[PDB]
């Protein structure tokens, strides 16, 4: 009804092409838009709008046809060229001409971010569907990825000469673990610990992305060693700083998501730590395992009559459970209670390890691994160097993936190569004793 | 010979596709060896060789085009789910963009990066502006260079910087060299303009803070100026500005610090943020306007006066009264010496038909139907009204040589500059004063 | 022992008179040995024997004085030219400065100088009121570091520091542990205290910005503040500040950092200089006062409780009406009963007693900020601090402040003081020079109210 | 008429002793004295509020009678003291409780600074006489001395980044050496050279005092040879900074003389040029000698010549010595006449060794700026010829510039000798000029 009416004075129409070379219409759209409370609403409207609004078909067709017209003959650079840049301008959605004019308005860029978030989360959601969202999707990726390309963001360190604004805004979307007090954010970003975030060069002291770092002797193998510490205070000597290990990474600004935001904190904050400290040689996170409860869950099932214990295991389980493997585990192992029964902790340690191992490493999703924190670190070239039993003992970590925590060390003269061999290649690069998981796991599915 | 070589080494392969929204790490590597030997390069001709290289071999891959284009044409004989025909339709779309824009893109995330670009940019509008490159291929890759700057220097990407005399003496340096369209005098002079009743402002690029891009002067008065001279020339009672006699704000200088940045902006955001900046000291500030030059009049007429009507009998017989010579080529010798002035007797008769002549030169006289003079489109751009015509306005050597003292009032209404843009830009309109529109009806005779 | 070996190496000489404006270059030295030894004793009696050690042996040369009042005198016998005698009057004037001066202000010089004397002055008062050292020369002594000091924070050698929220974390560390009046709860509440209708101030020492020596808390509001909780325990709608609905800045809590300048500056300043900082945002706000507590109260009562008591059950501080009342609700005597339940801060939970013990506490209260005297300036710090600075008594205020903290120091009273902007000066003058208070007719009406019906 | 009605209503009288421990009043004085115009005028409100209003030689008289009446009985500690402060009280003369107060008002101390610079112009100006402006000075100076000790300046640094407003204050209050335009003091402050200046912590970018600096290879015999270079401009390099020379040093503000605010910029700026290059020993001035005219010509009046010199002079100038030159050495046209310059140059260096060396005012060294670097712990190290070829240059010192060398190992004790014995250190060079002179 209304909606549509507003979508159609709005989107200003596609310029003939000659006059391609609408700015009190961009703020009767952004002023709609807000009006919205609920998040189906903006769905809906993001989704029309992502419709009735892409490419003209007709005309993408016709210029097409126009250029293979031109290659029967092959007349000119100049003529041919242009049948190139008419076809270019057809494939230029209508939408774009929207975004691309709300950017050079104040709040603009601003918005821009915020939009793509509504539109990221109602695509999760599955409130949006179809394949004109996932243009619509990539358009606004496009246009975020060259106002947010690395050269624009400012590294920018946090310590307790920070603003409050800083801390609380570093804290509030810490989208990994929780801080308890003022008492603990001092701990955080005080000595033996690194905290460096990104800001675009327009906007300073407003985090994007937030990367936390533990000063440490060696690889850690738990979080609560890291989160429940009382790193001494006296003053950092360089001596015992052997490992930089990198525990929380997470986006403030989810509107930002695929732009490499990620990636680049990471490369910078190293060569950061380089200068710092230059006997500093071992780079290495201390990552979760989020969905893999849910994938050990769900594989727990059924009719395909898949073997992931073997005798010896399954006898020892259900001697200890009350009934059956599959309906006890199922029941349990969602409801964080199994950690303070001992037996069945010792009894769950080798199996666990051995098809989290597969999880990671085996499991794919177009071939590059379902587990998207992995997918994150094997994109950047990092290696999946160890699997740490009972390294996050807390409620989100136990029932999120059952205690384990994975470690992705970043060698730094094979991350450039590694990011290749993954991406193109779509290897995974794992050190001795993940391979051994996966091959004890190979014995048996 | 070998400059050949750098380029298939230094410029990025373009992609898979898959690969396409995530950068390989040889990226980095590549673009600095572009970056080092195009700066290793130093007389201009290799560097324009260069870019006409670089063009020629890394545009659009034009088979793959073709392909992909035959690709969704085969689907559409077929009528396959939106779903299939977006993707082929997407891989046109990638296909088309060309192996220089990853470059260019690659080279911005560098240390120094956007600088480079930049002065880039300045050499292919060089080798152009010196048939030392021609070609749609240039063409095609200077538009998708500007096209990149644009976006990079877009208003959110700028700050607003003001200089006053607490302001360093390095920015004063930077602003008194950049001064392009009234040289500054002395240094008591500078003092003057940006003290009490004017004041200096310069846009930055966020990442290059300090380092100017534009600087705009603006004079704080009690009515639109009319005259340059009665702005540089006054020195007041230095009296911390009376707040109450500020009626409206005059622009009487606007430079471009960088060449490579030529138009890749709109305006618009040079003025309207000068405007709420200012409004905020003085909120009861309510007239705006420029006080430009008229650069490319005198040579007009001077092009014109070789025959052609353009004066009145009454004109001419007066003229060559005060003169003692025909006309033709009296006016012809006076105008093209910028002696003239200094015979009252004259100044007075040249009036009438000089100040209608120039009134058809900006709102009569196109290119391209778009205002001949580069002043006026700017302006006229940005959605200024051609406002006032002003008879010996600039008496100075460089403004009756240039524009015989003529200087045109470009005005602001801060309410009607989004209507007047589109009707500019869209429909190549023109908004004019009466004051004007009267000089051109006058022209419309002869 | 030791001690008195560093003196006799570390006090600079006096200089011949010639050499009076002229800094010798051992001063340094010597001045940065005084420094290092004084920081070198830890337990405080040491440091207070050594400050007797200073003032007795290096005050005024007595010899010098009596030597220099004759060569003044012998003169005047013999009129002798201006040139002459002012030349002989100079050198007496000299001869009087003490020996400690040039300590002091040699070691002001110092690259941590002007602190370590503040610290020095603390244990002076400290070494002072523990009966450490008595006589007359650390009290020449301590005049003449109290002068010193006196000139080094004089308004023209702070700096005024806003703190938002926006501040280094440091900073807000530093605010919530040199918090005096009213102790910050918790995080959440330093952000409200900092937000949107609250301003937060301190003065730093120019020569050391950012480290605090005094912390102004403002309530910008729309009326002048009767209640304490009212304050510190409203969250705005966090919508920026409308400008609109402020008409008055109240002061409800303000810290002294440091011991060592306590009573050196005089207080007009503090005020009035975020007075003129607050009206550069606000032009239209004309209204000022604080929202002080009422400290050493319940204890002055409670003393008078005893020594006060009297015949038949009544006694001075009470009416009989008042005094068959109270009772009725307790069960028992009066003199007895006040004495326990006002000492004990449990006597607010009976609403009945709230409102009989209202009218007389007021009263009680008006006469001690008005009427009790110390050396007649106001016996109440906090009355003679705002009294000092011009501030009008302006209003006692009843259940103003019902924390355990306020019961118990001050049964809940928080007095108004009010600045006009206008009458300051005149005000201090009169509360200077003359002792006079001005106070509001709320207060004057209490005060007859106690005169009517208390000898004491 | 008025004056003298002001002065009485705006100085507080003196409370009686005991209520020692007027407000606005004191922005009466203030708004009073800015409204005068004329120096003249401030000279007379000055010189009467000095007079009127010193101390009461009634009671100064009758406390040290009282001080005398109780040694005779030595009685307690307590009592004798007080009997002292009384004294000390009375002897506190009544414009110190008006300056007092002024300088705990708004504008006050700058207002101060700025009455004093008028009482010191005043005073060299001869309209301001006798003992009561002398103590009405000193005072002043002593109340400044304790607001504007080193413990309360920034040493702030003057380079090509400095705000314009700071450039422009260098350059006019440069008490010293003109520069001629900006293309100039971009050199100034540019390669191999220093520009410090002292601020108050309260007003930051405001210079009190300013030193000029040149990053030399040795110690500069010549003023010309560092005003008018063009220092390379190729970054400086630290294998050819051996001597940091002192080039102009000037107050910016005439309010704070005898504040000792030049040692202490010096002293500074060598503790900041020591951190910077770790291998410079050598610290020396290249100072004028203002005033060595005005004593040579005053001399002239009417034998500090030989027979041999004498007669060689006189047949160069047409007529007498002492009339001759009296007009000359004033006029700065001697030095176009290269007969007359070189037969100069011997008994003028001489003299004016003897001018820094030998002659005294209260036994320190008449010359101000040769009391100023003594009184540091300089070493009158070098004579220098035709150092100063500029026209106030030659006018001031016949063209004579002085080197006073630091030895930093040995200024302490430089600075005790000199104030305490009144001696001078001075080099094998100097002491050989004393010499000659000694002939005369
Ligand atoms: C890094 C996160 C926050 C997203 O980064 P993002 O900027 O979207 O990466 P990219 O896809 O843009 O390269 C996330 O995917 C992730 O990997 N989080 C946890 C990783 C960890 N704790 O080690
Ligand atoms: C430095 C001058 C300007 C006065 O300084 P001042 O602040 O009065 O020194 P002080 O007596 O306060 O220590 C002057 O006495 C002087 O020495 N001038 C020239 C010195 C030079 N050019 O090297």
């Amino acid at each position: 009804g209304a909606m549509d009416e507003l979508l159609r004075r709005a989107v200003p129409p596609t310029p003939a092409y000659e006059l391609r070379e609408a700015e009190g219409q961009c703020a009767d759209f952004v002023s709609f838009y807000g009006g919205l409370a609920e998040t189906a609403q903006r769905a809906e409207l993001l989704g029309r709008l992502a419709r009735g609004f892409g490419v003209d078909h007709g005309q993408v067709a016709e210029q097409s046809a126009g250029v293979l017209h031109l290659r029967q003959q092959q007349r000119e650079a100049a003529v041919l060229l242009q049948a190139e840049d008419r076809l270019r301008y057809a494939l230029v959605p209508r939408y774009r001409g929207l975004f691309h004019h709300i950017s050079k308005l104040d709040g603009g860029v601003r918005f821009l971010v915020q939009l793509r978030a509504d539109l990221l989360e109602a695509q999760a959601l599955k409130l949006v569907e179809g394949p004109d969202v996932r243009e619509m999707n990539g358009v606004l990726k496009g246009m975020l990825s060259e106002w947010f390309s690395s050269g624009f963001l400012n590294l920018e360190r946090v310590t307790w000469h920070s603003p409050c604004e800083v801390l609380q805004k570093i804290s509030e979307a810490e989208a990994v673990h929780p801080v308890k007090n003022w008492m603990d954010m001092k701990r955080r970003v005080g000595p033996y610990r690194r905290c460096y975030f990104f800001s675009h060069c327009s906007t300073p002291g407003e985090p994007l992305v937030v990367l936390h770092v533990a000063l440490t002797g060696d690889i850690s193998s738990n979080i609560q060693a890291i989160v429940k510490e009382h790193p001494p205070s006296e003053t950092e000597e360089k001596n015992k700083i052997t490992a930089a290990i990198f525990y929380s990474i997470s986006l403030t600004q989810q509107g930002l998501q695929g732009v490499e935001l990620g990636t680049f904190l990471i490369k910078r904050v190293v060569k950061e730590l380089q200068r710092e400290f230059p006997h500093l040689g071992v780079f290495s996170s201390l990552s979760p395992i989020p969905g893999f409860t849910k994938w050990l869950l769900g594989l727990l099932n059924s009719q395909t009559k898949n073997e992931l214990f073997t005798d010896s295991e399954c006898k020892e389980i259900s001697e200890i459970t009350g009934g059956p493997i599959n309906e006890t585990l199922k029941l349990l192992l969602s409801s964080s209670e199994w950690v303070q029964s001992e037996k069945l902790v010792r009894a769950l340690q080798t199996p666990l390890m051995r098809l989290c191992a597969w999880y990671l490493y085996g499991e794919k999703h177009r071939g590059y691994a379902l587990n998207p924190v992995a997918n994150f670190h094997l994109q950047n070239g990092a290696v999946l160097w160890r699997i740490n039993w009972m390294a996050d003992v807390s409620l989100r970590g136990i029932t999120g993936s059952c205690g384990l925590m994975a470690n992705y060390r970043y060698f730094l003269e094979e991350t450039g190569p590694n990011s290749t061999s993954y991406l193109g290649s779509k290897i995974i690069k794992a050190s001795e004793q993940v391979l051994s998981l996966v091959a004890q796991f190979q014995k048996n599915s």
